[PDB]
């Protein structure tokens, strides 16, 4: 294997001797050179573990490093300052100062210029982080809401231009907001140039995707493949018009990229550098589990998939140190946590906490949540969860069957109940959700619907507003970077138009993808409306989280409340949080509270609380008690 020093001399070979001497003394070069020395051994090792003695590895690698140099040389100085800042501040992601939001540009604000106009509102709300949903060119009509990319460079013209995007990013930065975008690196749309050319047999795009002559290997693979959109097609494969079969983990119009081809890595790394130089702070690594395939396995979470991501990480450490990764792994909790690492994805979605928030509202019993917060919350240094309540996607019940078994819960039966409950097919349910991808062969089903629809706000359940506050309180205080699905903060309901729209009707996720509700946002400063109650409560919790250092970091220790309905945990040995998941008053006893200080201030209600006597929480009440 070649070394950093050797490879740097060859990067410099593009320059004439005179030009070369100038480059070698430049500040950009010395920074690049230093970072090469620190981070290149990781890159080489990770790529070696995947590609081994592959003839194309060394030529690919030199090509990639030449690009890395050109990209960093072109990188704006403002971004270079952030590179240095985060390089020396790895835990910026763990600060209680951070509160994130997510929205679709078109649904929330029409276009990119419109989103820019909404930035003062994001400041009002206190956001330091904004995820904008897929922005780039996609086929018309069905495109998995932008997740089938036809071009990584051309902005969706209904959103605006690449120029509008730069303005947006610069304005976010000016407002002290990090820009967060999707890195859709597992698959492209079938109308992407690479896809067309690969299928047409253009030798330049040989082995860019997984194309088979017939069903022989697909049938073999499908033996161990989990079905993601079983409504759309069975197994992992779709048929071309010429009779061949292609790997399509998601929709038929999403073709999986072939990472067993090193040229695919290089291609996507080039795309990553492009996004980096737009000033993107965090890349959402879409569908991380799927980037490696192997016969007889689930083709998810394979070691090579982890290595490739660690290789991408090293490319950023070299050529755009500011750029951090957010892992999307909606999988078994044992698998979820493995993507999270300083050298892998510094942050990642926390589906376990999210799913269990909803579970607990349904069952009124904190057992599963308590278990998760006890044994699966704490993370390695310099990493953090992204804690969320809702997202653009359905809710999956991705808790561990093995964990549930310890509690005498059958995962299968439990998911049956949760699915019935949240789609309003269980007696007395407050939830108004919609099924998503019910799979007759497995009994699996997921749930669509907005946070407000799922807590009972559509029918004016008098408990709805408090339920929203409770769920968000937990995402805001457990430790990690909290993410608000924008619209939730004013109690936005389902889009009921989705089901009769032929572009959307086979995808119930559109139920929870409504447009900016003008009427609700106009009500946000009125405490007699649901919109205003929700907004005020959330804004207060955000204000508390950001100003109070007791929320800092990602670590917690759970507190045994001795009440099956009340969750308890401690932050920094100074903040004691209680959340009542029962719709009735629930008590933490004086006996349970003996070790606590006599009095403690509650940050939620703003009152002093007596802890040397029984503590009764009202239905869905949250308390944030300063115990030190």
């Amino acid at each position: 294997s070649p070394n950093s020093q050797y490879l740097k001399t060859r990067i410099l070979d593009i320059y004439t001797p005179e030009q070369r001497a100038g480059i070698e003394k430049s500040e950009d070069w010395r920074q690049f050179s230093r970072r090469m020395d620190t981070h290149f051994p990781k890159l080489m090792n990770e790529l070696d573990s995947v590609y081994g003695n592959n003839e194309a590895l060394l030529p690919m690698l030199e090509m990639l490093l030449a690009q890395a140099w050109q990209s960093y040389s072109q990188r704006n100085s403002s971004l270079k300052d952030i590179d240095i800042a985060r390089e020396n501040n790895p835990d910026w992601i763990l600060s209680n100062k951070q509160v994130g939001g997510v929205c679709y540009v078109d649904l929330f604000a029409g276009d990119l210029k419109g989103l820019k106009d909404k930035i003062p509102y994001f400041q009002e709300l206190g956001l330091t982080y904004l995820h904008l949903m897929p922005l780039f060119k996609c086929p018309e009509g069905k495109s998995d809401g932008g997740y089938a990319v036809s071009s990584y460079r051309d902005v969706n013209p209904a959103l605006g231009t690449i120029g509008d995007l730069r303005e947006v990013i610069a304005a976010l930065h000016e407002a002290g907001i990090s820009a967060v975008v999707d890195f859709i690196f597992n698959h492209t749309s079938n109308e992407h140039e690479w896809a067309q050319r690969c299928a047409a047999g253009d030798p330049l795009f040989d082995n860019f995707y997984y194309i088979f002559p017939d069903r022989r290997m697909p049938d073999q693979y499908d033996r161990t493949l989990r079905e993601i959109f079983p409504d759309q097609h069975p197994g992992g494969f779709s048929q071309l018009e010429d009779g061949r079969w292609v790997w399509t983990t998601f929709n038929s119009f999403q073709w999986d990229l072939n990472y067993s081809n090193p040229w695919v890595f290089r291609a996507m790394a080039g795309e990553m550098l492009f996004l980096a130089n737009l000033g993107v702070d965090i890349l959402r690594m879409d569908a991380v589990p799927c980037i490696w395939k192997q016969m007889g396995t689930s083709c998810e979470n394979l070691p090579q998939a982890h290595a490739l991501i660690r290789a991408f990480n090293a490319v950023m450490r070299i050529a755009a140190p500011a750029v951090f990764f957010k892992s999307e792994a909606i999988v078994h909790p044992d698998q979820v946590v493995q993507y999270i690492g300083q050298d892998e994805c510094q942050i990642g979605y926390n589906p376990l906490q999210m799913a269990l928030l909803w579970n607990t509202l349904a069952t009124r019993e904190v057992n599963l949540l308590h278990q998760a917060l006890t044994y699966r919350h704490n993370l390695p240094e310099h990493t953090a969860w992204v804690n969320y309540v809702r997202s653009h996607d359905d809710i999956g019940w991705t808790f561990a069957d093995e964990d549930a078994a310890y509690l005498g819960i059958s995962g299968y039966d439990h998911r049956q109940f949760l699915n019935r409950f949240f789609v309003n097919r269980f007696d007395g349910s407050f939830a108004r959700g919609v099924p998503f991808q019910y799979n007759p062969s497995t009994g699996d089903c997921r749930v669509s619907g907005t946070a407000a629809a799922l807590v009972g706000l559509a029918q004016d359940d008098p408990h709805a507003v408090d339920r929203i506050k409770l769920l968000y309180s937990i995402a805001l205080s457990t430790g990690g970077l909290p993410l608000i699905y924008l619209g939730d903060e004013v109690g936005t309901l389902n889009d009921d138009d989705w089901s009769q729209d032929s572009n959307k009707s086979d995808d119930s996720r559109w139920a929870h993808r409504p447009r900016y509700n003008e009427a609700l946002y106009a009500q946000r400063n009125d405490p007699s409306t649901a919109a205003g109650q929700i907004y005020q409560d959330l804004r207060h919790m955000i204000a508390v989280r950001q100003s109070n250092p007791r929320f800092d970091g990602g670590r917690l220790v759970t507190f045994n409340t001795n009440n099956k309905h009340i969750i308890g945990y401690i932050r920094n040995n100074a903040l004691l949080a209680f959340g009542n998941f029962s719709e009735y008053p629930q008590t933490v006893t004086a006996h349970t509270l003996q070790a606590m200080p006599f009095k403690a201030h509650d940050l939620i209600g703003g009152k002093t609380v007596s802890l040397n006597q029984d503590l009764t929480l009202q239905p869905y009440q949250v308390m944030w008690l300063e115990i030190a």
